[PDB]
Parts: C-alpha cells; sequence; structure tokens
C-alpha cells in the first residue's frame, strides 16, 4: 500500500508502505460489479434449496440486494432454458436475521428474494448469511453451505493511531477518539440495518462488557473499549431500524435537556415530535452528559433510552 | 487525514479519508529531537528522586535513551549553576531492562547512573523505569515533548502506536517493532517481524486487534501483542528465545549451511542455540517435533538463531 497520508493536528506527512483503511468506501455508493459463482451453479444452487424448502431468501447487506437485483434476471433466463422465477422485492433499509443456510447440490413458484413475513412463510423458513467473498476489490462472491451469524470479514477495517480508531465497512463508520484518558464515539453513520455480528478478529481492544457499549451487538457493532458514550448505557431499544443515520452531539432543534434526579429513564426512545408532527421540549433526563445525544434519520429527531418526555 | 494510495503504471489514485499507518516508521532513524518537561524542572525531578533513594533510572526505549544522551549536559549545567553535588552519567545498553519505582513528586560528586551494568550498589529496586508521556507529537517541517508521570505503570505509552486491519491485512507498529500477520486458508499467521530493542513494556489493551497466553509467539512481558493475530503455526509462545539481540528479522527460511528435518524422536522445547557453535563451526544436524516445512530463524547479531522447538 503505496501512499501519502498528511495529518493537521500532529502536522506529519510521512509518506511510504503500511496498511490504509479509507471511509470514502462508504462514498463509492454504486460502483461495484457483482459476479456471483457463475451464471450455471447458482441457479442449480437455488433451484436445489427451494425444491428442499426454504421459500426466500433474506439479504444480509445492500450489496446481496444490489447484487440479486442485477443478477436476477440472468437467473430467470437459464431456468426459462432449463419452473422457478425470482422477484427481488424492496425492503426499504431493515434486512433482518434470517435461520438457514444454503443447501448442498442434490404452479409457477417463487423464490422471493427479501419480502415480507407475509404468514406465507416466515423469516424461519429463509437462507440469511451464505456467501463469502474472496476478492478485495468488481468484487466475486462465493457460495457457502454452514450457518454463521458474524459478518465477512473480507470487507471490513479497523485502525487505531495515536488517540484516534475507526471501525469501518461499506455501509457503516465509528470513530472514536480518546479524551481525558477515556474512549469515547464521536462520529457514527449508519446506512444499513444489519444483524450481523462484528468479528472478533476485527475489533480494537475487546476487553469490555456488553453493558457500557452504545451500540449493541445484535444490530451489529463492535465489542470493543472504543465503542461507549459516558453515561450512556447499552442502546436495546434505540432508534436503529431507521434509514442512514447519525448519531450527533446536540440538542434536538426546539427542545432542551435539563439534569435532573427525579424522573423516570431507561424505557425506550422516543421522536422529538409527535404523532402529529409537533414538537414537545418539556424534556428531562437523570444523571446524563452535558450535551445529548440524538440521531438523525428517516423520520427525523430521535433521542435515546436516557432522555425521557417529562 | 486526507491520504491516498496509489498503484504505478496502473496509474490508479483512490484519496479520500481515513486512518493511516506506515511501517516507515522503522525506516526514520533519526529526525526525532526529543524535548523534556523543561531544562529547569526535569532538575529538581531527579534531584528530589536522589534524594529520596534511587540510584538512577533506566531506559525502556530507543527514544528515552537517545533524548537522555543527548540532553545531560544541560541538566548537569543547570545543577552546576544552583550548587548541587550531583551529575548524571549516561552508558549505553547496547537491551533495556526493568525498574521498579516512578519519578519522585517534587516536594562529593554524587552519581545517578542512567542506564548501567548492575554494579551491585545501584541494583534495579533503586530504580526509576516509566515515568514519561508524550503529550504532544512535534511539528517537523519531529519534535517529540516528553512529560513526567509519578505513578507506576508497566504498559508502554500509547501516543506512538498503533495498530490495523483490513480485508487479510494486519500490522502491529512502533517506531521500534513492526509484526504483520495476514490470514491464508483459515487463521491468521505472522509473516514478518521486525524488532530494534528489547522493551519490557507490556503492549496496551487498547491498541491490539483481537484480544481474544499461550499460543503467542512473541511473549507479552517482552512487549508484544496479546492478540490472535500473534502466532506462527505449529510453534508455540517463544519464552527463552534469542530476543536479547540487536536488530532481529523472524524469517522462514532454513539457515545456512545447515538442515531441518521432522523427527518424533527427538527432543523438544528446550532454549534458543545459534547456528554456528562457540568456535564458529556450524551444526548441521537440527531436528524438530511437530512443526512446519519451512522451519523459522532470527537473524540478529551473530546471525542465525533457532526457536526452542529446533534442537541439534
Amino acid at each position: 500500500d503505496q501512499g501519502c497520508a498528511i495529518n493537521f493536528g500532529k502536522r506529519e506527512l510521512k509518506c511510504g508502505d503500511g496498511i490504509f483503511i479509507f471511509r470514502d468506501s462508504d462514498d463509492w455508493l454504486n460502483k461495484y460489479s457483482y459476479y456471483p459463482e457463475d451464471p450455471v451453479k447458482l441457479a442449480s444452487i437455488v433451484k436445489a434449496s427451494f425444491e428442499e424448502g426454504k421459500c426466500g431468501l433474506n439479504s444480509v447487506d445492500s450489496l446481496e440486494h444490489e447484487m440479486w437485483r442485477s443478477r436476477a434476471d440472468e437467473i430467470n433466463a437459464i431456468f426459462e432454458e432449463n419452473d422457478i422465477s425470482v422477484v427481488v422485492q424492496d425492503p426499504k433499509n431493515v434486512y433482518q436475521r434470517g435461520t438457514h443456510p444454503f443447501s448442498r447440490i442434490r404452479k409457477n413458484g417463487s423464490f422471493i428474494i427479501d419480502g415480507k413475513s407475509r404468514k406465507e412463510c416466515p423469516f424461519s423458513n429463509r437462507v440469511w448469511n451464505s456467501f463469502q467473498i474472496e476478492e478485495f476489490g468488481r468484487v466475486y462472491m462465493d457460495a457457502v453451505f454452514e450457518y454463521t451469524i458474524d459478518c465477512d470479514g473480507s470487507i471490513l477495517g479497523a485502525a487505531v493511531n495515536g488517540k484516534k480508531s475507526a471501525h469501518g465497512s461499506p455501509t457503516f463508520w465509528m470513530g472514536s477518539h480518546e479524551v481525558n484518558g477515556t474512549w469515547m464515539i464521536h462520529t457514527l453513520e449508519a446506512l444499513d440495518y444489519k444483524e450481523c455480528e462484528w468479528p472478533l478478529t476485527h475489533t480494537i481492544g475487546t476487553s469490555v462488557e456488553e453493558s457500557e457499549m452504545f451500540m449493541p451487538r445484535s444490530i451489529g457493532g463492535p465489542v470493543s473499549s472504543h465503542n461507549h458514550i459516558p453515561g450512556y448505557k447499552v442502546q436495546t431499544n434505540g432508534p436503529w431500524m431507521q434509514v442512514p443515520l447519525e448519531v450527533k452531539r446536540e440538542a434536538c432543534p426546539g427542545t432542551s435537556v435539563i439534569i435532573d434526579g427525579n424522573c423516570d429513564g431507561r424505557g425506550k426512545s422516543t421522536r422529538s415530535t409527535t404523532d402529529s408532527g409537533k414538537v414537545i421540549p418539556e424534556w428531562c433526563c437523570r444523571s446524563c452528559t452535558m450535551p445529548p445525544v440524538s440521531f438523525h434519520g428517516s423520520d427525523g429527531c430521535w433521542y435515546p433510552m436516557e432522555i425521557r418526555p417529562r
């Protein structure tokens, strides 16, 4: 990796060789060309998997969904030639957990790629995480017949430096820093809602319990010391199911939080506006930090589980 | 951090933002100009430590030793001008060991030996080891600034470390250490390891990658990441290894003029032994228990050495 970074805090320019992790993989929104195994073996794989009694798939991330939407037509043409057709519907960005791996090779039935749990096949009868990537990047994919719950490590990244760190992915970016001795989040952009856990071999400083972390493990978020914000426990019932998120350290427009010690807390997150689009600027919280945190997603301003409407 | 990686001939260019670590920290050998706390208060600190019963210091890294060598004279001059019967002399550990005291808080020619042989009068007990912290990492056109600390700590300083992982690639870094792992057919395994000192500060738990103590190649106490990335298959922890040498280079190749054959009959797990004997003659009769086909061999001061699993 022959490159040439430049800092501005410590004022370096140092060039040479090493390891680089770019965020801009979060910005190359559509440049990949996902080529699965081949236009033949994949067809037989899905045909067999349907023939065993798996109604439809369940994408794991936006990359899988894009690949399937682009390559449904080739598989349909192949089957035409050699009684099943794949119809790729749309989840907004809320890829949930399927509970089956692919199956081994040996009316108009359908293999819905990721559809609503319409009482005809629940999430139980779906294949979720049964691909793995061989080339970093055009990306080639290979099928797998073993169930897994950890995300694919071939596309992840992590890095630490002097008082700086960053957990990356093409659809995720968390950036921590150390101030006054401790490590705490300061950037967080999520473009999906995955449910694959972060692998241990790509976490930095795995020496924590799952009770101080900000982003929970199941939603997919590194299990480390860098992943937590002081004064806030795990965000189980957070606003994680939304479209592109951003965790921000500022009170949401028109509202205010006054640090108290008498108002109940630790329930579920609540939007700043009511169901009729009216703000409620009467927010309290228990012992929290001086500024509040607030997500910025699909509906807009949400608040963490420690900030309640008084 | 707006930098990028370039491919020659292919003439691609991918710039942006992120985190960048470079090996070349093990290439830039002499540009640092270390500045201590200040010319005046460091003198008072070492004077107070001497008054409380600490014979001398003990450097931990090459950076501290070079700083002391460069800046002993200023402290000597300040001491002279303040009329005090002390003077610091700095010797030369070729191998930095462990003291047991932090700097003491401020409130015939005595000797405050920086790092010299344990001459049965100033043992390691009366020595200060790890009492500094880099605050700013300089500007350059680098000038590392150091601030005292009065609490004993056995971890190294994180302001100069760095770790990174990517698709099937990893690297733990320092200006005096570079381990680089990769993932081939399953697990992770070292493929490059260059050490320039013999430190004894443990790697910090917050700058490791995959912290999930009997398979690690480089031991913990010598100072080496506690991670799954830190091991070589078939070779267990290197307690009595050849770590005490000047720049090492863990190489995966047979040693010159020798030969290794895997055997299920010979002894193992002893101590590291050099390829050439005490008289400069090789011994090409090397055996190994369960090991791997390409043997590993530390290349240090005297040349070839061998791990603890390979015996003559």
